[PDB]
């Protein structure tokens, strides 16, 4: 059933320049527990193309957006699957379901 896998990347999308400092600590201890989960992922940084932020912003809902206004990080996104916001992800870190959060439990591929 089609073979072939590169693999998965849990693409965090990061703005170095929003303002709201907290959105940065979110955006760390996303990445953080990934690192300290030895988790793969990238920092999109959003903040640096401009286009991945666009994108962010075309892949999130009003329902899902955060404070107010157009969308902020972190933005977690699996491939091209609108993963959660930090919202998402801590409401996860509770569950210790981050990595069912991102999509990281579905056929094999982990070991």
């Amino acid at each position: 059933g089609s073979s072939g896998s590169s693999g998965m990347v849990i693409r965090v999308f990061i703005a170095s320049s929003s303002g709201f400092v907290a959105i940065k600590k979110k955006q760390q201890d996303v990445v953080r527990f990934l690192e300290a989960n030895k988790i793969e992922f990238e920092e999109v940084d959003i903040t640096m193309s401009e286009e991945q932020r666009q994108w962010m912003y075309k892949n999130v809902p009003p329902e899902k957006k955060p404070t107010q206004g157009n969308p902020l990080p972190p933005q977690i996104f699996n491939g091209d699957r609108y993963c959660g916001d930090y919202d998402s992800f801590f409401e996860s870190k509770e569950s210790n379901t981050v990595f069912s959060f991102l999509g990281l439990k579905s056929g094999p591929s982990s070991g």
